[PDB]
């Protein structure tokens, strides 16, 4: 037994090789130690966004906050924080107070339920007052494998173990890389642990899939419910002189049951802890199904009916999740016991071994007497225990698996069966690796995984897309319009970006080229190169990846004071700056606004016409913000006349001709890695400006370069129109002479950004979008297709061929595609004119030296198998909930028996919540999942995302979800206590009050024909909510109503449907009680399903029922309901006298099935029940033509079949990074 | 109902919800009530949450 | 394309060639510079001996 510790709360000869000489003379440009701490923080997952969703008391959480205002001040909150990240004090890059009028806005609050209603008073406060009005009273060294360095030879046999090489590391390792170029190793140890010496960490909230069982794989055990003691002719076994006692297989006692206990017997390394333990039947156990919706009761003891349903299904729940392991194969022991001879025992770990061999094989204790006990292990065949088959191959001397006899239920096994399927299915092997690291690298490293031959090196990691697109939509729903969910996303990435980038900006290069009313100072004090910050120039880029949900556009602020005016240098300067930046914003309006500037300031001067007679041609151009306002005369140039406007009428064709033409660039391993791209191609990366291949020699000025060529057409524009001096009078002196070279100037400035933004800048994105926690998420650009321009992306849950209430995702609410953000244009027009390479610049080095410490800790493997459980979750959930609702899921239902109310949204919506806990907890997440889902109206079918363009057409993505293990498993279990279901503490059918005094044995949960009747008998009567009685008068006998109408006197058969009691418990009590216990009246409740206790007594003394029967009927609620309460005869291996005994509660039908033996010991029972030993449950024993592999699942669980044992290897990612020339 | 001292309201606000085990002029009344027509009727869920 | 293979079993071990094959270390090779600065360590390690 080993042990690894939660994270989270649960349920509870020379040798000296020539080349290993240190001559370290290598210093990593970029730096290593720059680089880590960089992708340190961009490893890290976006905060969960609890706000809106229900606890598991069913009250939402959250303040009580307008959604609108919610909304604005988590912007506020983000903005502000975004100013602490760059040591300002003002924020430059901001999510509130952009241009953009996102009045209607909405952020997820704890102002609102599920059903739309006000948190003014919590749902649970409303629930009690609401039943509080119902209530009624009583009246008054080194390896050659890797080529890395070692210290110790017991580090080297401990060390090559992750190359599959055996011993001839620390499992704490998850992740072990390597340079070749340097002498510098970099290993990912779990966040968790209290060790990070020198150790790199692996944030991301992965779950624990691999987890081992060492113990019996068994959720069911026997146990006595009356001990006794009876004398044998042999007392032991003897040889020689020694002498071994006799140790039987089930308890030696007169009455024997069996109870659902997950693991009693197990002994793992990793404590699931979602146990579902049940007391004997003797004990009360109606907490079992009153741990949900049973909240504002009435009584501490008694469960709600209409709960039930929804209770049994989470229990089932936890019975798959509690026993999700893989069985660990220890070994055994070679046997000489007369009655095993020669049989593999398999011993379990720890001391006295032997001691469990007793209860693992029936067949090994003789048939040293007469007993039930014993005429059962008479009839088992011999040669089916122990070790059955083995694995061919092995390391040493032990088998790498193996087949073996054993104690444990056909249930259970049948799980962990398809749970270990699931598994292996994700397998990947190193060569693989290989491949997806080295493709994503674009070429500049590759990696090398070494490996050893094994086939049980079991490495999941492999899913299909459509999980990854599932899995995705919860994230984009996790948003909900809280910029502080996003902030740090984009922040974070612009700097990772920075540190890993070889362009440099340096304003200096403007201060040189200027070399100084001044047109040339002007527009230095209007740049402001002294100012270093230019998170506006990095965000931007990051921008370009979470297009989807974010829209990056220029800060109102940076456009003209009132307006502005062509006559005002000032404002002119203006106008350049932020022509020269818009581009690099992803606002699909970018160009219109770019138009109306000019045209703002044109006013008095030049003049287009406007298609509005409301709109004129001063509507700032700040307001263009969607589609609905591009002005016809963009559309159609031809309508600006080169008379009334020549000007705004070349602004206009350089827009059309020259603006910047989006692109696509292919990124990732699709094949290993999958991808969660939904509305663009799995491998494609899209990007808003032209790529072109990588060259450092490339010139300065090269108009062909989309930007560059931009930067020219806006200055010589300017030219033109300050040329002639035509649009600026009250200008004393001609500045023409200056004014110019001044845009000259700027124009052949010889600033490398455009070289890079086009050639490198790709590049570094692709490298690093697949290693990114929160995946790409963008919607096409399209330049000036008006139609095709996006403008709403909403997410469903319901299927396409129904019709529900529509339910916007907020994400719909924003004016834009996505959350508005601000940026400078100052900032990013200055780095566009002034970046610079190193001179001694060589890229096949430079990033060698960027790629290496960051994918060295990378996370990608641990998000991949999240996303494959974040899925199993969303798929399970559905499964679940549209059990306990109305959904037009197709599911085969098999607890319809059970009752249950119809779910309102509220009510799933808690249910959720705990299916919800139970998997983190189980999983040992304790980050998000599926929490955004329950924001509302969780009694969902499909999870489905799309985006709408301005001509109206969508595009609708709906992810082809595949199969669940978690989802069918649950499903299994539930088909299986469709028959089982006593052993899990649950009756089935109704139950009879009425008196029976007799002395005979039978047991009241199997009862004789002729004291049960039924609806479609002679006699009866059938009653209904309207059974209003009425007292006799003098004399005459009081009567209830029929459901037929008719009044009928208290006494013979009714039927009553548990309600008509609950509603009227008090009342019943008091005119019926008299009647029931003395009289001759006799009730059939209906119920369903009901919880059970039992009460055994000694059969030859008065034993009256009537004080359980009575404190039932007393306790029962329009809330609560304690367990029923049987009496039953305790069974006896001898004659003995009888004596009557009063009972008042029978079964309609048997339940008795977890009787496993009466009087065990004894050669047989002679009065009271006489049950012997179920030999269906053992069928591989006593039934010779049964095949070693055959079930008989559902109807049947077998306690003893073949258990498959396994004993895999689970080693690190390792990774030789080498570079290239 | 907002406010305390509410537990009152829910009852004189449905009728239809009273026990009928008497046969009571009241009783009788509800008793003779069509079940289906108390709480919430119909409503326009626009936004999610 | 150069990439190295590690030996087992008493195998030898070995380097890629350029046009796909993979031979042993021993006889004639050509490396332009560039290929070993970008391997110092791995290579100094692997061939030196
Ligand atoms: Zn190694």
């Amino acid at each position: 037994m080993k042990r690894i510790p939660r994270k989270t709360k649960g349920k509870s000869p020379a040798t000296t090789e020539p080349g290993t000489s240190n001559r370290e003379q290598y210093r990593a440009r970029p730096g290593i130690a720059s680089v880590q701490r960089a992708t340190e923080s961009a490893e890290l997952p976006m905060k969960n966004n609890d706000e809106g969703t229900p606890d598991k008391k069913g009250n939402t959480r959250g303040d009580l906050v307008n959604e609108h205002s919610e909304a604005k001040d988590e912007a506020d909150e983000a903005t502000q924080k975004q100013a602490k990240d760059t040591d300002k004090s003002k924020a430059q890059v901001t999510y509130s107070d952009t241009g953009i009028n996102n009045a209607n806005e909405l952020s997820r609050s704890g102002n609102v339920d599920n059903e739309g209603g006000s948190n003014q008073k919590p749902m649970s406060t409303r629930i009690a007052e609401a039943t509080s009005a119902i209530v009624s009273k009583h009246p008054a060294y080194q390896c050659h494998v890797c080529s890395a360095v070692l210290f110790s030879p017991l580090d080297l046999d401990a060390h090559v173990a992750s190359h599959g090489l055996h011993g001839n590391e620390i499992q704490r390792h998850i992740t072990e890389f390597i340079s070749s170029w340097q002498n510098h190793p970099i290993v990912q140890v779990s966040a968790d642990v209290e060790n990070k010496k020198t150790a790199q960490l692996l944030h991301a909230d992965t779950p624990r899939l691999v987890t081992w069982d060492a113990g019996l794989c068994t959720s069911f055990k026997i146990v006595p419910i009356v001990p006794a003691q009876v004398p044998q002719d042999v007392l032991a076994y003897t040889f020689f002189t020694s002498s071994y006692a006799i140790q039987s297989p089930f308890p030696e006692a007169a009455v024997s049951r069996i109870v659902v206990h997950t693991r009693w017997a197990s002994n793992v390394d990793f404590d699931r802890d979602s146990s579902v333990i049940m007391a004997p039947p003797t004990e009360n156990n109606i907490h079992l199904f009153k741990q949900l919706l049973n909240t504002e009761t009435l009584s501490v003891r008694g469960a709600n009916p209409l709960m039930f349903r929804a209770n049994v299904l989470h229990m089932l729940l936890e019975f798959v999740l509690d026993n999700l392991y893989l069985n660990r194969h220890t070994g055994f022991s070679q046997d000489h016991t007369p009655f095993t001879e020669g049989a593999n025992l398999r011993s379990l770990p720890g001391p006295d071994a032997e001691k469990w061999y007793s209860i693992m094989y029936p067949t090994r204790m003789g048939t040293p007497n007469v007993s039930k006990i014993c005429n059962f292990v008479a009839s088992c065949v011999r040669n089916r225990v122990g070790r059955f088959d083995r694995a061919q191959m092995m390391n040493g001397a032990m088998s790498e698996w193996v087949d073996v006899f054993e104690t444990s239920d056909a249930l259970t096994v049948s799980i962990r069966g398809r749970w270990m399927a699931r598994l292996a299915r994700m397998n990947i092997n190193p060569t693989e690796i290989e491949w997806a690291l080295t493709e994503c690298a674009q070429g500049y490293v590759t990696v090398t995984s070494p490996y050893a031959p094994s086939v049980n090196r079991l490495m999941p990691y492999r899913i299909s897309n459509a999980e990854r697109q599932i899995s995705q939509i919860i994230r984009i729903m996790n948003i909900g319009n809280n910029a502080t969910v996003i902030q740090p996303v984009l922040q974070d990435i612009s700097v990772l970006l920075q540190r890993i980038s070889p362009l440099q900006i340096d304003p200096t290069i403007i201060s040189n080229t200027m070399s100084t009313l001044s047109p040339a100072s002007s527009i230095l004090g209007k740049l402001r190169p002294s100012n270093s910050d230019f998170s506006s120039f990095r965000v931007a880029l990051a921008g370009w990846l979470y297009n989807g949900v974010v829209t990056t556009v220029i800060d109102d602020s940076s456009y003209p004071k009132d307006g502005g005016s062509v006559t005002s240098l000032e404002n002119l300067w203006d106008f350049f700056i932020l022509a020269l930046a818009l581009p690099l914003t992803t606002d699909p309006c970018a160009p219109v606004k770019a138009f109306m500037t000019l045209a703002n300031m044109m006013v008095g001067f030049e003049t287009i016409p406007m298609d509005n007679q409301i709109y004129t041609q001063s509507r700032r151009a700040s307001a263009f913000s969607t589609p609905h306002t591009w002005p016809r005369c963009f559309m159609n140039i031809q309508l600006i006349s080169p008379i009334d406007a020549p000007i705004l009428r070349q602004w206009a064709e350089i827009i059309h001709r020259y603006w910047p033409n989006p692109s696509q660039i292919r990124y990732g391993a699709p094949n290993v890695f999958g991808s969660a791209n939904l509305f663009t191609p799995p491998e494609v990366l899209l990007l808003p400006i032209d790529h072109q291949p990588a060259n450092v020699t490339t010139p300065t000025l090269d108009f062909t370069n989309e930007l560059t060529n931009w930067r020219a057409r806006v200055c010589e524009l300017m030219k033109n129109l300050v040329d002639n001096q035509r649009y600026q009078p009250g200008w004393t002196q001609s500045l023409v002479s200056s004014m110019r070279g001044t845009l000259d100037k700027l124009k052949l400035i010889k600033s490398m950004t455009p070289m890079y933004l086009q050639q490198l800048a790709p590049v570094e994105l692709a490298v690093i979008a697949p290693m990114l926690p929160f995946p790409p998420f963008q919607v096409p650009y399209v330049r000036l297709d008006r139609d095709r321009v996006p403008t709403m992306v909403g997410v469903t849950r319901q299927s396409r061929d129904t019709i529900t209430q529509p339910a916007l995702s907020l994400s719909t609410t924003n004016t834009t595609v996505g959350v508005p953000l601000a940026l400078d244009a100052r900032a990013i027009t200055v780095a566009l004119l002034s970046g610079k390479y190193p001179p001694d610049l060589v890229t096949n080095v430079w990033y060698a030296d960027a790629i290496y410490p960051m994918y060295a800790d990378t996370e990608v493997f641990s998000n991949l198998q999240r996303d494959m459980i974040t899925c199993e979750a969303v798929q399970t959930l559905v499964t679940l909930v549209a059990q306990i609702s109305e959904t037009q899921y197709p599911v085969d239902r098999y607890l319809d028996w059970i009752p249950s109310l119809r779910a309102s949204a509220a009510t799933a919506a808690t249910f959720a919540e705990w299916v919800n806990t139970s998997m983190k907890t189980a999983f040992d997440l304790s980050d998000m999942l599926l929490e955004p889902l329950l924001s509302g109206d969780p009694r969902m079918t499909q999870l489905a995302i799309q985006y709408q363009q301005y001509n109206g057409r969508t595009f609708n993505v709906i992810p082809e979800m595949p199969g669940s293990v978690i989802a069918d498993c649950v499903q299994l279990t539930a088909e299986v206590f469709n028959h089982e279901y006593n052993l899990f503490g649950i009756a089935r059918g109704d139950i009879i009050i009425g008196r029976v005094q007799s002395t005979h044995l039978w047991s009241p949960l199997a009862p004789p024909p002729d004291l049960v009747f039924d609806r479609d008998t002679p006699g009866v009567h059938i009653f209904g909510r309207d059974c209003r009685i009425s007292f006799g008068m003098n004399g005459a006998a009081p009567m209830i109503r029929d459901e037929t109408g008719m009044m009928v006197p208290f006494e013979g058969n009714w039927i009553f449907p548990l309600a008509l009691w609950q509603m009227n418990t008090r009342y019943f009590n008091q005119q019926f009680d008299a009647w029931i216990k003395t009289g001759e009246l006799r009730i059939r409740i209906e119920m369903g399903a009901y919880p059970y206790m039992l009460h055994y007594y000694d059969p030859r003394q008065y034993a009256n029922a009537w004080n359980l029967t009575s404190a039932w009927l007393e306790e029962i609620t329009p809330t609560s309901i304690p367990s029923v309460p049987f009496m039953v005869p305790i069974s006896s291996d001898h004659d003995i006298s009888s004596a009557p005994a009063v009972q008042y509660i029978i079964s309609t039908e048997y339940n008795d099935r977890s009787l496993f033996c009466t009087n065990s010991s004894s050669p047989q029972t002679i009065a009271g029940p006489d049950k012997h030993i179920p030999v269906e449950r053992y069928n591989i024993l006593t039934n010779p033509d049964a095949p070693p592999t055959q079930i008989q699942l559902p109807e049947v669980v077998d306690l003893y079949n073949v258990v498959t044992r396994y004993a895999y290897e689970t080693p690190p990612i390792t990774a030789v990074v080498m570079g290239v020339p």
